[PDB]
């Protein structure tokens, strides 16, 4: 039962609370640029301000050796307390080595399965308590568990954004279910079953044209969606589908595309200026993929100009993604598919294209190839573990890891094919 | 026309600052003061930087000492950040040059070096360089806002207004301050309304009166006295806003207790912020900053609900405590002045509040020397009061003193208190006759 696990986690969250309250030097917050990472940053920014802590937040694309070494040089002068969100558990040995005063809030599989690592380091990792970081909690939800020690229940809305951004909303399980229920109880969220296209608050033909959940290639243009809606007697220019319009749209799509799934979703209407948590999730993703880290934090903190930028960037991103999806050249090996793509689109396209087999996208940035591998729950249940599969990057001079269902890696740009074959081989066995 | 031509000269520097920020991709260090204007400045810069996609590290310092600067310079070796100094830097510019900071100084204090462009790495935006009086016509929050408006962030004008109130430049409203307020009104971020001061607090009026220190009316400075006073004149003491009939009845009666009833009327500024009253937001930022709650104050500027809740709590504790301190003062009278011994922290705050008809001089004895804070008001100054001259006479007694006509300080040996004050009292007597 999760309530028992939560009593055990509360021992770590109470200790983190005290470590934060009793620290009076610099505080450094390190997060990732994904929806969940940016949401974590927002939760922590609010929590720290409310507890009278000034802080310096840095967003990194990946917690590499090199980044850890650069951060470590800040320990010489005046040693900050470091708070790592969505990272640090895999890199724990480098963090012990540099002797950071650190709090690690991470849902990726842990290397050292201890909560209290030395005198200097606390690790809150749900896997340590048998909670699945791929299905039952996100980094934002770990951050929220700390925040709720101060009674900051309002920050639950950012955890919900993280649950959505990390694809842990269907089914809603574990601590994620607890968080949502706590938000509902404190009236920070209302839940409402609805069609996906209603979240966008734009003309429906555009909602349809640019939707990637589900992605319907035949309808993935303004002209084709407009015509589609015209043909079944929906006004394509309206911004919300009513009961009747929904009935007609669902029956028409399911007829023509009987495999399609998830047209109806449980919308989360949150206490935030961006009221639809699904839209906020997409917004944060888009800004994060555009390198607009501080804007993403501003959106979490409900700044009007940051939200205006977020809307603008969101729609540019979604249009660019449809274009990318149309031109991507998917290649088959034995157990996987892969593709070269643009930085910022690799992971999302891989998630969109997964059907029967893992998909791995990559992009070249200098002399190195960066990979995003995606599976699904079905594949993991049959034994997929991309964390282990992508780890084989070490044999080719690089490194990789992440979750069973989603992992990354880097290798030398000229070892692409070698790596992918070695991963293809590993994944074959796993399954 | 004249104001627009002034802004054209300032735009040369604000445009360069804008380019310097946009083009910097390393760490950004923001350093500001802990008073209302410093916290409001921090808030402006925080929004401006996030919107332009810059992460930053904000620090609040009470005073930019040589020591603080040398500590900051040790961050400089590992990283080399862009430093943005608010409400400080102009006075310390030699040290900042010495250490070769990459820096932007946004400061309304009198400049040591009267140049906007210092070298290749330092920009100083200081109103005095353009002939604008930083003590009357713009605050640090205003200087930050002049940068912000180069990005079109007119909404941040509301925090500039807060800084104007906080640094006591609201009455009269002059120069760039006046321009900022008119710009905010034109873009509908502020509404202006003449009103009574008690209406800014949105609490029961008897409590607003009880804890008011602008002005302090000792005969009304408790819940019991305020409640009774309002009951007597037929005002519901529990209502939260006085209407026009209420204000006439209040002002009619209160003049017998406090004759200078013009001090009870203000132009209220209702701003586009969760804390809609700018006078209240200014008091809230003051109380949190006095309590060391600097990050909370930044949060209030960012409209965080829990920080605002903390702010309201801290405000009202601070106000109650301040009334208790005022009630404890043992005010002594000479011929032309009042004086008191108080506590190190609050002598100047208390002296300023107590001023009514005559200058008030407070002092505390630290070790062997007595440190004094002398305050007057505009009416006294109009009648010839000049406290810098009066307080300077401390040199005759082995100490030294000076400052402004309306606000000055002095130090003398703790054994020469009576002799110093007798002299001060006599000088003031002559200035006023
Ligand atoms: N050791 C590990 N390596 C990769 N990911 C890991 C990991 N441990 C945990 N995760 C992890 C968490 C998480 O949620 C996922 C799904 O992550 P991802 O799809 O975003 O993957 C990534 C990672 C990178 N990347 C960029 N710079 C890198 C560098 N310098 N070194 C190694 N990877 C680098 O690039 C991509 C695609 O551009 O992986």
């Amino acid at each position: 039962h999760m309530m028992e696990k939560l009593k055990e986690i509360e021992k770590v969250t109470k200790a983190i609370k005290e470590k934060i309250l009793n620290h009076y030097g610099y505080i450094r917050v390190i997060t990732h640029h994904d929806t969940d990472g940016l949401s974590s940053g927002g939760i922590l920014a609010k929590m720290l301000m409310r507890t009278n802590k000034l802080f310096h937040l840095t967003v990194v694309e990946h917690l590499s050796k090199e980044v850890i070494e650069k951060l470590a040089k800040e320990n010489e002068v005046n040693k900050p307390l470091f708070i790592f969100a969505a990272m640090g558990s895999g890199q724990i040995e480098e963090i012990i080595k540099h002797n950071f005063n650190a709090i690690i809030l991470d849902h990726h599989p842990p290397v050292i399965k201890d909560s209290f690592i030395n005198e200097n380091i606390i690790q809150l990792n749900p896997h340590i308590f048998g909670v699945d970081g791929s299905r039952e909690i996100t980094a934002s939800g770990v951050c929220y568990l700390v925040a709720r020690e101060f009674g900051y229940y309002d920050l639950s809305v950012l955890a919900i954004v993280g649950i959505i951004g990390d694809m842990q909303y269907n089914p809603l399980l574990g601590l994620n279910k607890f968080i949502v229920n706590e938000a509902r109880e404190y009236r920070y969220v209302k839940i409402m079953n609805d069609i996906v296209y209603n979240i966008y608050d734009v003309e429906i033909y555009k909602a349809i044209a640019y939707c990637t959940k589900p992605y319907i290639p035949d309808l993935a243009s303004e002209g084709k969606a407009f015509k589609f809606l015209k043909d079944i007697g929906i006004d394509p220019n309206k911004k919300q589908l009513d009961d009747t319009d929904k009935k007609k749209l669902l029956s028409a799509i399911i007829f023509k595309y009987p495999k399609i799934e998830n047209l109806l979703i449980d919308r989360y209407l949150i206490e935030h200026k961006v009221r639809d948590a699904f839209l906020l999730s997409e917004m944060l993703n888009a800004v994060g993929r555009n390198g607009l880290f501080a804007v993403g934090i501003g959106i979490c903190l409900e700044d009007d100009e940051c939200i205006k930028i977020g809307n603008q960037i969101l729609w540019e991103y979604k249009k660019n993604l449809i274009n990318e999806l149309k031109s991507v050249k998917l290649k088959k090996l034995n157990n996987i598919y892969y593709f070269e793509g643009k930085k910022g689109m690799i992971g999302i396209i891989a998630s969109i294209l997964v059907d029967d087999k893992p998909v791995i996208g990559y992009h070249i940035e200098g002399d190195i190839a960066k990979f995003s591998a995606r599976g699904n729950r079905d594949l993991v249940n049959r034994g997929l573990n991309l964390s282990v599969a992508m780890a084989v990057a070490k044999e080719f001079g690089g490194n990789g890891g992440g979750h069973d269902v989603a992992s990354g890696a880097v290798v030398s740009k000229d070892k692409v094919q070698e790596f992918l074959k070695r991963v293809d081989e590993i994944i074959g066995e796993q399954l």
